[PDB]
C-alpha cells in the first residue's frame, strides 16, 4: 500500500532554523520563509525542538514589544511526530482527529526522515 514515505518532503529539503544563529540570522531566515509552517531546532534535526508558525511569528513581530528569541520559541508549537511507514490511510484519521496539519516522520531511533501535510496525504489519496 502507499505509505506516508512516499509523500513526505526528505529530511534534506525541511526548511527549519538553527536557534544557534544569531539572531539578526535568525530573523533574516524567519521573514525569508518560503513556507507556513518551519522547524526550530538545535543544531541539526538531531534536536528539532518545536513547529513554528511564520505567520504568527510575523504577527508578533508587528507588535510595540521587541520581538525576542524567548517570545519566538514560546510562539512555536510542539512538533506532531509520525512513525516511518505509516499508511497514508491511517495516517488522514490520525490527521482528522488530530486537526493537526503538520507532521514529522520519525524513525524508532527517533532519526527524522521527513515532513508530512494532510494537504499532501489527501492530494494523494485523489491525485
Ligand atoms: N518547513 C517546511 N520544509 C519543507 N517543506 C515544507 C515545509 N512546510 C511545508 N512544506 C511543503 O510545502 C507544501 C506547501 O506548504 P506551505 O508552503 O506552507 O503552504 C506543504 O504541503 C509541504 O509539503
Amino acid at each position: 500500500k502507499v505509505s506516508v514515505n512516499d509523500i513526505m518532503v526528505p529530511r534534506n529539503e525541511i526548511v527549519g532554523i538553527d536557534i544557534n544563529d544569531d539572531w539578526k540570522s535568525i530573523v533574516r531566515q524567519l521573514t525569508h520563509s518560503p513556507h507556513g509552517r518551519i522547524v526550530l531546532y538545535r543544531d541539526s534535526l538531531d534536536d528539532a525542538i518545536s513547529m513554528l508558525r511564520v505567520r504568527e511569528a510575523y504577527r508578533l513581530m508587528t507588535e510595540k514589544k521587541e520581538f525576542t528569541k524567548e517570545i519566538m520559541l514560546r510562539a512555536a508549537d510542539e512538533i506532531y511526530f509520525v512513525p516511518e511507514g505509516t499508511p497514508l490511510s491511517t495516517q488522514l484519521v490520525k490527521f482528522q482527529r488530530n486537526k493537526k496539519k503538520v507532521g514529522l516522520v520519525v524513525d524508532e531511533y527517533g532519526d527524522i526522515q521527513g515532513l508530512v501535510t494532510v494537504e499532501d496525504i489527501l492530494e494523494e489519496i485523489v491525485g
